[PDB]
């Protein structure tokens, strides 16, 4: 299965969003990462990706297609609006083995906010 993420300038959560920002997948499936505005990225966030996952990060502009492999929570961010907090939480399959993990975490105040309610969204 498919899915899209669009990457917003300004949405429901406020600005500089990704909608959703939550996300459940499955192993294998597909997610297409697209900046329905101008000037977002998407690029894996550090220390919060699965053993055995590879991080990535898109160029400006681009739609982004990946494939999860990994099992797990994956948390991402847009590059240059990271400490604006645009930020997404996508989940690969059922009982995502770092899901303690990601919650340690650290990442800027805005960006913490945001990870903590989509985390809150997927049940955990
Ligand atoms: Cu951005």
């Amino acid at each position: 299965a498919d899915f899209e993420v669009h990457m917003l300038n300004k949405g429901k959560d406020g600005a500089m969003v990704f909608e959703p920002a939550s996300l459940k997948v499955a192993p294998g499936d597909t997610v297409t990462f697209i900046p329905t505005d101008k000037g977002h990225n998407v690029e894996t966030i550090k220390g919060m990706i699965p053993d055995g996952a590879e991080a990535f990060k898109s160029k400006i502009n681009e739609n982004y297609k990946v494939t999860f492999t990994a099992p797990g929570v994956y948390g991402v961010k847009c590059t240059p609006h990271y400490g604006m907090g645009m930020v997404g939480v996508v989940q690969v399959g059922d009982a995502p083995a770092n899901l303690e993990a990601v919650k340690g975490a650290k990442n800027p105040k805005k960006a913490q906010e945001r990870l903590d309610a989509a985390l809150a969204a997927l049940g955990n």
